[PDB]
């Protein structure tokens, strides 16, 4: 409402680190996971690999089981309504949509491999055995992660996720390329059937036709995650022109800049959390001010990170890469995507704050209208006169501040009938 | 334009009356894909094949085509049904299409042969050339389309309908053989053939608007978040419905036929409902607009009961003489079996597509257009296409009947609900 700074982010902090362990436990959980694999075979790596980075687009369907329950348990909370008939509709529609993954979500994932090798397909066979068993199991858990949030109980996730990547990475270990998804299968059961001894026991989740309005909001999600995989896929494709040596530096620089998105979409989160809260509550004021001050301080701490990326280039590269021509690469890349990391504050802040609030189609319509109209597109016409990967990143740069503008000047406008 | 007491042979009269040259529109399409598959069919096998997988695909090419009309055809309905000038929505809708085509424009003609997976292929190509050449073209002639069925002028597109069948021959007959000693195009005549008819319908079109002020003389951000959905509507059903044909797929050629024959059949007896649909949507959105909101209910209310009985004399001469339907497709015995087991099937079906369609088109109107996205998507998994993969010919199709049925309860409880709050 009108609490100073150091007050604000306290509520903030306390609920907005918890997803951040969460989400850099899932980067070290993967990283591992890409070692465990990698005492096997290069065909292992790439099969393991390759399908894991292919499920971010059936693994991103969830969108609807996870916003759907987040952006409304915490309008509820807010004005102190019962959230309970969301969490059983939540886990229902959960369980409802994984089903078309269960029968025909395998088969699908395997047509899309074909369209790599053969061999590489039949050991993602293997892989995903068992992982498409659990699927329903996987959908329940994710909505349960997306519940704890909207009543702001984060470090609830967050012990259930340090629980869960540890029996994940050591039922891995045990069992190592089908033991590896025997670890997200048996991580996942795990997770579920600890979630559900503290549900139904000591309701710490919390103690019926509203499908329209979870399917009406969760629906915007579940598209813009997809569609922006398969754009970024085409922005990724274009760096595949120009040699390889290129190719795979992009491959780093998504590592290099999880440990941001991490950070980012925990205090992403949080402030949905928080923007719902306070729109349920009908105290607007309040989430205006709230996410002022939320956007103020991860401006600052992403200045900070993106700075570090600037002023150390090779020194954060050296283990992964170790030759000419690279250092080069990765190093140019992260200090041109140096500067447009307040710009990812804002951005994230900003989108996450109107899913809390219900705006929850607007991230379509200011993601992939912004991408194109500003970068790909002008990299897609300016690339016939500079010869130089350059040209993609410095245009990322660019285009993630005039979208960190496009969300500030569309909350500004969208609050302002709401006084 | 209907009020709250129209005895219904007085709006009986006056939807038929509007619905026929929609009617007319979904009609001799029909003749102008007949007659392209049959002119193709003269030379090559592989154009044959080539030319009914392109125009297949091309469904599902042509589903990024309603954000542009769903966009007009609803939004005009009402404006002109409140009395309020849609000139700039006009422009907008136009202005809308031909900037949103040409990512199928450039980068879309190799998109096709990407998806299409050797002589084949390129038979593709000289096909895929000059028809994505002038497919903006194609785009605002669609959102002309919108826009008369929209402002509630469906015979002036029934007449351009005509006259660009007409020009499939002649630009067809001739440019795939040769009458007119031009040199024989092959495939690519029937793509050219397509072109070509867009650009007439272009002039006819281009030229109302100026000369005869057409009917008449910032935020298009609606016009988008009303086509998205259609457009899903159209681009997920499609793909998601191939993989209930895969159920089908597993008996050989022989029920492949029995169902591509059934698409068919279908079709002919399918364009009714879908002019209905249209035709109601503009009752709707012109009712909706207007405050009329207990006109719009007897409006949709009787057409749905009217479509119905029509239907329901369409199911029955499919179930009396599916034999004779058959007759004219399919030689092959056991497949005549198929294809009279499966009419069978769909008849009874055939009046609950009366109210699913007109339900349909009639939530456009008043603006909730996300309805048709989860509940004709909801329902395929849901019903049709789990409880077939449960007890796996004759399930398969059985479930498809009662699932759109179980679709008609749903669209009407959902309509029945939203417009009785209203009041």
């Amino acid at each position: 409402p009108n609490e100073p700074y150091l007050s604000v982010i306290k509520k903030v902090v306390k609920l907005s680190i918890p997803i951040i362990v969460v989400n850099l436990l899932y980067t070290v959980e993967n990283m591992i996971s890409m070692i465990l694999v990698s005492s096997i075979s290069p065909s292992a790596v790439a099969a393991t690999g390759f399908s894991l980075s292919l499920l971010w687009f059936i693994y991103s369907l969830m969108a609807l089981s996870y916003s759907g329950t987040n952006i409304l348990i915490a309008q509820f909370v807010g004005a102190k309504k019962d959230p309970s008939p969301i969490l059983i509709n939540g886990l229902f529609l959960s369980f409802l949509i994984s089903l078309p993954l269960f029968f025909y979500g395998k088969d699908f994932v395997l047509f899309l491999m074909k369209v790599a090798s053969e061999t590489v397909r039949s050991l993602a066979k293997e892989y995903l055995t068992p992982i498409f068993w659990f699927i329903p199991i996987g959908f329940l858990t994710n909505t349960f992660y997306g519940a704890y949030n909207g009543a702001g109980d984060t470090k609830t996730p967050m012990k259930v996720a340090i629980i869960m990547n540890l029996t994940h990475i050591g039922t891995a270990y045990t069992l190592i390329v089908e033991g590896a998804g025997w670890g997200i299968a048996i991580s996942e059961i795990l997770a579920f059937f600890i979630y559900t001894f503290l549900l139904i026991f000591f309701k710490k989740p919390f103690p019926p036709k509203l499908l329209f309005k979870m399917v009406r909001l969760g629906t915007p999600t579940a598209l813009e995650r997809a569609i922006t995989t398969l754009s970024f896929n085409v922005f990724v494709g274009f760096l595949a022109k120009f040699g390889d040596k290129v190719l795979a530096a992009h491959q780093i620089g998504l590592r290099i800049e999880s440990i941001s998105f991490m950070i980012g979409f925990g205090v992403m989160i949080a402030s949905t959390t928080l923007a719902g809260q306070n729109y349920g509550a009908r105290n607007y004021r309040g989430m205006v001010h709230a996410v002022n001050t939320s956007a103020h301080f991860t401006a600052l701490v992403m200045s900070l990170t993106g700075l570090i990326l600037i002023l150390f280039p090779h020194y954060l590269v050296y283990p992964f890469s170790r030759d000419p021509e690279v250092i080069e690469w990765a190093s140019y890349y992260l200090q041109i995507v140096g500067i447009s990391q307040p710009a990812m504050a804002y951005a994230s802040i900003y989108s996450g704050a109107l899913k809390g609030m219900g705006k929850t189609h607007i991230p379509l319509f200011v993601n992939i209208s912004s991408f194109w109209l500003f970068r790909i597109i002008p990299s897609y016409f300016l690339l016939k006169v500079i010869h130089s990967p350059l040209v993609p990143w410095g245009f990322m740069t660019f285009e993630t501040a005039v979208r960190a503008l496009f969300y500030y000047t569309v909350f500004k406008k969208v609050v302002g009938k709401l006084l």
